[PDB]
């Protein structure tokens, strides 16, 4: 169980994978999403996510040339019928800060954030 | 380059075996033969829809607890990807960053290619 207890969010910030570290800490300077996705080829497909302060370390590393497909962090899938105390095992574990929500039918259902997920336990 | 492509590592999806997520366990186990520790893919309404897969010792459990009836997504266990583009190394560290033993592979559109093992990547380059 997932959505039946927390809603995944939409995916609403979507980064094109060719993009480079520079164009985007360009165009996205003091943006209020934390959760920015990477595209391949088309803005349906989620292949990773970035983070921006460690996408500005790279850069300030003389790395700001390199396109974010290159140094993002894939993207992992969680599914929406798993037990959040085991979704939360699993992602503390592997240090994943976010998961997409697949539903039985392969649908996307939304995203999961590892402290979103804290945030409902410790409610509990 | 640097390394052979993961397309190459892979089981090629046309010989990749899955079955569907709403057959039940009791007919899945009945149907199909394979032994204790094997690892189904599963696919949801199209034999390319791939969505999980499951473990067979699972299943059978769940059969002997009486719940036989069920569809095999109940179990179902999520599966990953890897990019076909992807270094063999760096695929090898993703995989073994996030504990996976199993991976589908697409292709830069999200288009499965096939399923590679950690074992075979392992195997590989060591």
């Amino acid at each position: 169980p997932v959505t039946q207890v927390m809603t995944p969010r939409p995916v609403v910030f979507r980064v094109d994978a060719t993009m480079t570290i520079n164009e985007f800490l360009d165009k996205h300077k003091d943006t209020p999403f934390s959760r920015p996705l990477v595209y391949s080829e088309q803005k349906d497909n989620i292949i990773g996510f970035v983070h921006r302060l460690e996408l500005f370390k790279m850069q300030q590393s003389g790395s700001g040339q390199k396109q974010l497909g290159a140094v993002m962090r894939p993207i992992q899938v969680v599914l929406n019928n798993t037990a959040l105390p085991k979704v939360f095992d699993q992602m503390m574990t592997h240090r994943l800060q976010l998961a997409l929500v697949v539903d039985e039918y392969g649908t996307v259902l939304g995203l999961v954030t590892l402290e979103d997920i804290f945030e409902h336990l410790v409610g509990e």
